[PDB]
């Protein structure tokens, strides 16, 4: 019992775009507990029209927050993720962004709850590599009185000419990162 | 039994150079199972002077790739490494890359089956560093009817100027990955 | 028995300026048996005005020697670290420490295989841009007392075009993920 998951190749399971209708992405991401950590593996494939001519431009970016209960279940209305995680072979709580190491601010000083790095899209031509940014934001902001915890992703496009000139599958590579986590 | 590895400071034990008559690369690769991850480690130490000398230009490829039968064990013939993996006490399928995850490919996109990242080589003279583009692909190609997974790893040295001028032990730091596992 | 690390939101447990009388930064530190590995988690908070003025300068650099005994307990006195580790659940540490055979002692400069290398970040106070911070990690190799069995050291390096801040501002380095080959 040490997964918690999307499971594999998911159907898609996420809406990045505002207001959309249809979920227009497959969020991949695997949370294994470690030790004192959870070890973390996500990426995304955009599904949509509007999403996969994102990189159409020179700069974008893609919001997805997960706010989960006091049981470390999902929730699903507030959430961009709307397909609940489950374990690999079956109190998710144990699989949660700790709230000591990563708290609930009552200001704008938030540094600590970020997780930084760089994941990589290919273009559909010649296969260049371009770089995003990605940062995770653990708990830190909350919306309602049902959550208690809280992983936010965000992915950053911001190159000088744009990665593709027509609609392409959105993919970005396997981002990993490890938290501490939760009792 | 939670780790499979070239064990620790193996000997020459892999084969950069095409029509080499001998290893000409120390590769230390340990994968370790981690819920339903992988946790993996590489890093390279170049043995002949042919590899050795490679960073005297501004541009250089190096290229691995294992391929595993069925059972998960090397393929040692068809693999650029030379000597089968191991466990760290004493069965491999589970340490294997998800054939769901990152299926072979008859189609030509294999973005989702690429991991990309950056290592560094220490330059001999005043030891600045030197960034390496890493790339890791999980399965997606298939040379033999024999091969039922495969891990390819590329660096890529792209300079403005050549590192070094004259021969030098070739050595990349450790490269830490995670993939989602098989059964 | 699986993790060994700093404690959660520590108090001020390490000295960054040498010459400090008083401990003048938090660092977090989680280390976790993994198989043959040890999976790594190390960011740093800074707590005087001396370190939270660092960044005023276009470059910075920030050491902190972590130096064991052969049971794989903390020196205290050689370290920059001053508080000892300790395990999660509330008399080996060795099983924590970086494998003297992956990463020996060194006796001349050729020791590149004892690093490990990356990049982590600091956010800016005053628009939240990210700063990349070199981060290197140095196993073994440097012994500096007859008791030192095992080493671990941090450096991050500031190296930017312009200065990250103009004043005082706490300086944080984004957490940064790291395994290597554990000792026995
Ligand atoms: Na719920
Ligand atoms: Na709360």
């Amino acid at each position: 019992i040490n997964t918690l998951w999307t499971g594999i190749k998911p159907p898609p399971n996420c809406q990045i775009v505002e207001n959309t209708d249809t979920n227009d992405g497959k969020l991949t991401l695997v949370l294994v507990k470690n030790g004192g950590l959870v070890n973390g593996y996500v990426s995304l494939v955009g599904v949509s029209d509007t999403v996969n001519q994102m990189f159409t431009q020179k700069s974008a970016t893609i919001q997805l927050r997960l706010y989960f209960d006091s049981s470390g279940n999902l929730l699903t209305d507030e959430s961009n993720l709307k397909i609940p995680l489950k374990n690999k072979s079956s109190s998710s709580k144990a699989f949660m962004p700790s709230t000591t190491a990563y708290p609930f601010n009552t200001t704008t000083r938030d540094s600590e709850n970020y997780i930084h790095g760089i994941c990589y899209y290919m273009t559909s031509y010649d296969r260049s590599l371009v770089p995003l940014n990605i940062s995770i934001m653990l708990n830190s902001r909350t919306i309602s009185s049902n959550v208690a915890y809280a992983i936010q992703f965000e992915w950053n496009l911001n190159a000088k000419e744009s990665p593709e000139s027509n609609i392409a599958t959105l993919t970005t590579s396997p981002f990993f990162f490890s938290y501490i986590r939760e009792d």
